[PDB]
């Protein structure tokens, strides 16, 4: 039940950027940006690869069609 990616109507982009370092609330607005800017919303948005104690480097959003 390892589904790292796309799971039901949801578009899951699981994906792990050790490039960039931000917040919580950044990765949550990249995310939810490339969503929206097309035909999707987040709705289940993740934060992996920690860089500090409030920034990360991974971002795992699922957004649906609308």
């Amino acid at each position: 039940s390892d589904a790292l990616l796309v799971p039901d109507k949801c578009k899951f982009l699981h994906q792990e950027r050790m490039d960039v370092c931000e917040t919580h609330l950044h990765w949550h607005t990249v995310a939810k940006e490339t969503c929206s800017e097309k035909s999707t919303n987040l709705h289940d948005y993740g934060m992996l690869l920690p860089c500090g104690i409030d920034k990360f480097r991974g971002v795992e959003f699922v957004c649906c069609p609308l």
